């Protein structure tokens, strides 16, 4: 059986400059070898060919989710602001719906989110979208409980948020600010119920204090040294009437974990954090699904990916690994296979225990080693058509944002790969060498802070066959479109990605 492997280098990206650059500074003669030898291209792992915004840099979730798809996949942020641009999300049924209970009770409809472009959780632009749809469907009465950021963006940033939303209610003639509160409160995630007790009683207009406009209370918060994120809730005098029986809440964060709790509160009936009454003919509305014990309408379901490469695998009666260290096990696993937990026919995995250190420069070469061991001895059994490999430690030694040791990181990932992609030619075998998105690249600012993101640029791209051309360009949707390629397997169309070598 001859093996076709994609091995992904974690955080490793092409980079023009040399300056804090491990990816170029690393002595990586495997690499280096493989590169000069064999079909070579790069492809972009970040922004709108991989389902983000342009200009987001790429990460390991959203890169494994593309390279198991063979299709741009796109995420919430970008799926959202699609469907608005152009026109399904005003036909919303979701959203009709909600604004057809308050028409027909005469009641109120309310907003929740986090206001701010951080893009993490929400993105006010979608606000101010819901704001039109409210108007174009007449309504009259829309109160918006505003949680502000200041993490996801600078921390004292909800000034201008607020402005601009304020001058959104008198450009559209509708909305207004009914309570305020800080993420902190509003958007727990470790079931700190007192926190959001608060932000619900000010939403709710029973206990918080009480101020003028959004911008007097927050102008009042930062004069008492809390910024943003840990603004206490309060109450905007004479624009709250409470949430009341009949009315409707549209939830417009799209990201679950820290949008949960708070609905939970309200639209949970086995809610037991702190004792509530609920509000009765309630219809809440959330942008995705929190979880599965809040009784909510889902504005935009998740959709589920058929035929990724490890169903397209199964459904040709060919086996596979799927094999990584700790850290990058679920996305090798999980996030490879579409968002699926569960093995596919003639799929097995390996899992390799992680170090337990605070942070990675204490240990560059992290497990690689004993994770190459595996595979050599999944290799030796001869019987894998498919392999999926995830080299860790460039990104997670990376993060670090210290030079030598994502140096040290990236050469121990080098001595592994020399040994794993030299059995699979001995094995009459092909390999995919490439990475998810960048990091290493650089791990220092331009004058040298530590630097401890990813990066947005893109992507190398090695394929270990001779008498072939990698086209110029592509994505990494286009990954397991050249896997099967190198399998002789047929594409099926809802793989719209394309093979990178060129017929
Ligand atoms: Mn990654
Ligand atoms: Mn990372």
């Amino acid at each position: 059986k001859k093996p076709t492997a994609l091995i992904i280098l974690d955080g490793f990206a092409n980079r023009e400059s040399e300056h804090g650059n491990a990816v170029k500074l690393a002595n990586k003669p495997n690499f280096d070898r493989y590169y000069n030898k064999y079909p070579t291209t790069q492809i972009e792992a970040s922004g709108l060919d991989v389902g983000l915004p342009e200009g987001q840099m790429g990460n390991s979730e959203v890169g494994h989710m593309n390279i198991g798809a063979g299709r741009i996949v796109y995420q919430s942020l970008t799926r959202i602001n699609k469907s608005i641009e152009d026109g399904d999300f005003f036909e919303n049924d979701v959203l009709n719906n909600a604004i057809a209970h308050v028409n027909s009770h005469d009641s109120a409809l309310h907003i929740f989110g986090l206001l701010s472009d951080g893009g993490v959780h929400s993105h006010y632009k979608h606000l101010f979208a819901l704001l039109e749809l409210a108007k174009k469907q007449g309504v009259e009465k829309v109160y918006v409980h505003a949680f502000l950021d200041g993490r996801d963006v600078d921390q004292k940033s909800a000034l201008k948020y607020i402005e601009e939303t304020e001058a959104k209610f008198n450009e559209l003639g509708i909305g207004q600010f009914a309570s305020v509160s800080g993420r902190y409160y509003a958007m727990d995630r470790d079931k700190r119920w007192e926190r959001e007790e608060k932000a619900y009683n000010a939403i709710r207009n029973f206990d918080a204090p009480t101020y003028a406009t959004a911008k007097e209370g927050v102008e009042a918060s930062y004069n008492e040294g809390l910024t943003d994120e840990f603004v206490v809730p309060f109450i905007v005098e004479n624009q709250n009437d409470g949430v009341n029986d009949g009315d409707a809440v549209i939830f417009y964060n799209f990201r679950p974990d820290r949008a949960a709790q708070l609905s939970e509160i309200f639209a949970n009936r086995a809610f037991e954090g702190f004792k509530v009454e609920q509000v009765k003919d309630l219809f809440y509305a959330t942008f995705t699904k929190y979880n599965d014990n809040i009784d909510a309408a889902i504005v935009f379901e998740k959709v589920d990916l058929n035929n990724t490469i490890g169903e397209i695998a199964q459904n040709n009666n060919l086996t596979q690994l799927r094999i990584a260290e700790t850290e990058k096990y679920p996305h090798v696993t999980y996030f490879m296979s579409g968002g699926r937990n569960e093995e596919f026919k003639g799929e097995r995995r390996r899992l390799i225990d992680s170090p337990k250190v605070a942070t990675y420069d204490l240990k560059p070469e992290m497990s690689a080693y004993e994770v190459k061991d595996a595979l050599l001895e999944e290799l030796n059994k001869g019987d894998l058509d498919l392999i999926i490999l995830n080299f860790a430690n460039p990104d997670m030694v990376g993060h670090s944002g210290m030079l030598e040791p994502t140096i040290k990181a990236i050469e121990a990932v080098d001595e592994c790969l020399g040994e794993v992609v030299d059995k699979i030619l001995d094995m009459d075998g092909y390999a995919i060498i490439t990475a998810d998105h960048g990091n290493s690249d650089q791990v220092l600012t331009d004058d040298d802070q530590p630097m401890t993101t990813h990066t947005t640029n893109p992507v190398p791209v090695i394929v270990t066959k001779e008498g072939v051309t990698l086209r110029e360009t592509g994505r990494l949707g286009d990954l397991a479109p050249t896997l099967l390629d190198l399998l002789n397997v047929e594409q099926p169309e809802d793989m719209t990605g394309e093979s990178l070598i060129k017929h």
